Order: C-alpha cells, then structure tokens, then sequence
C-alpha cells in the first residue's frame, strides 16, 4: 500500500483533533486540507514514526508549530486515544516533559466555569453517564430531552449556556437538526455524541466541531468541554471587546 492509502484512514480523527485544537470545522478542515496539500506536494516530508497514524499527527503538529501545547497533549490522549508515549512522539518532546505538559493540562482543563448545560439523549444509562461526569466537574445539568419537541421546550425554559447532544433520538429525527433550531436564535457551544464519529469528520461538508464518541471515556467529554468553554471565553472577550 502506498502513503495515500496508508494516511487515507486516519484523516477523519485528524479532522476531530484539528477541530478540537482549532474551535471551528472550517479552520480545523482547512488545516488538515492544507497539510494534505503539502504531503502529496513532496512524500518526503512525512515523518519517520513508530505507524503511520503518528506520523500523519506528527507532520500536522510540526505543521502546525490554534490552542496551547497542554491542551494539545490532553487533547492527544483523552480524545485522540493515544498513550503517553505516541503523543510524546507527536508532540517531539520528551517522555518526562509531556508528563509535566499533561499535569499543566489536568489542572486547567479540570478547572471549568460552572456552566448550565442540556443534555440531549434518549438512552438512560448513557443520559446519566454523561450527568455524572458533567456535574463532578462542577456543571448545572438544567435537564434531558429525548426528542426534538422535549429539547426545543427545553432549551426555551431553561435557556441553557451549552448542549450536548445524541445525532439520532428516539425518533429516526436528527440531533444535529435538532440543535440547528436553537443555534438560529442564539449561538452557542454544542458538543456532538456519535456512535459513528467518520461519519461526521469528512471535510465535504457542515459537520460538529466537538464530536464525542459513545460509548465515550468520560475524559473524552471533559477534554472536550474544557475546549468548548475556552473558545467561548476567548468569542464572547473578542464579541463585546469594543464595548
Ligand atoms: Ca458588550
């Protein structure tokens, strides 16, 4: 097999990384595009690592030099799924010092501004898993809708900061259409939960920037709602910055 098929299947998580690093589909897509671009430009450029999936990593961090670097190794290992030593080689720093990378990380991404949050999920256990880790974090859990009606009401009631959603409910009916009602009225951070995350991470068109795996490792989720938060913070500074 060739390069082109060696990294082919490991774009669709690169795009969840690079969405998560960046905070937007369309800075995280173009990064990925572009460090594509520059790999079928000159193949010899892609690193020389332990597999191709940390090589393919390790070029769009080098590329790369966007969110700070503990953030990147959190990011690495609690989304990414790679352990301490993959995503120290992808980071290139040393084992020692991605530990110290990671424990700057621990500490800021388990700080979180208390936020008030609805939960979009008809399956029980995984409504509950997510509600647990959500409040051990120090969040407000204003309520679970399982359909699209529940969530609308839901959301007009409780008017919550973040939503964290299932793509598909009890009903065959879309979460993420679900979700694009609210996000007309009022911007605000949403966190996709799927089954099946490629599905989402093509790059060919309007897909989530957060995308959580289910079932998730509940780091996953705080990873993913410590980046959410921070570029909310950073938005609403810049939005009312001339006021
Ligand atoms: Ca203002």
């Amino acid at each position: 097999m060739t390069l082109s098929t060696r990294i082919a299947p490991h774009l669709p998580y690169l795009r969840r990384f690079s969405r998560a690093l960046t905070g937007s589909q369309s800075s995280g897509d173009a990064y990925v595009a572009a460090a594509l671009e520059a790999l079928i430009a000159d193949v010899g450029i892609f690193p020389e690592a332990s597999s191709d999936r940390i090589g393919l990593y390790r070029l769009f961090c080098n590329l790369y030099k966007i969110a700070p670097l503990p953030r990147q190794a959190f990011l690495l290992v609690a989304v990414e799924g790679f352990n301490d030593h993959e995503a120290a080689e992808i980071l290139e720093v040393d084992q020692a010092e991605f530990g110290r990378l990671l424990s700057t990380a621990s500490g800021e991404i388990s700080r979180q501004v208390a936020t008030r949050l609805m939960i979009i999920e008809d399956e029980p256990l995984i409504a509950m898993d997510i509600e647990q880790m959500v409040e051990s974090l120090g969040h407000e859990v204003v309520g679970i809708a399982r359909t699209k009606d529940e969530a609308l009401a839901l959301y007009e009631k409780e008017k919550p900061r973040m939503v964290l959603a299932d793509i598909q409910l009890a009903d065959g009916s879309s979460g993420i259409d679900a979700v694009n009602e609210i996000l007309h009225d009022n911007t605000i951070p949403v966190i996709f939960i799927t089954a099946f995350p490629e599905r989402l991470l093509t790059g060919e068109r309007p897909e989530p920037t957060f995308l959580v795996t289910k079932p998730f490792n509940p780091d996953m989720v705080k990873a993913l709602i410590s980046q959410a938060l921070f570029f909310e913070e950073a938005s609403q500074v810049a939005a009312h910055h001339h006021h």
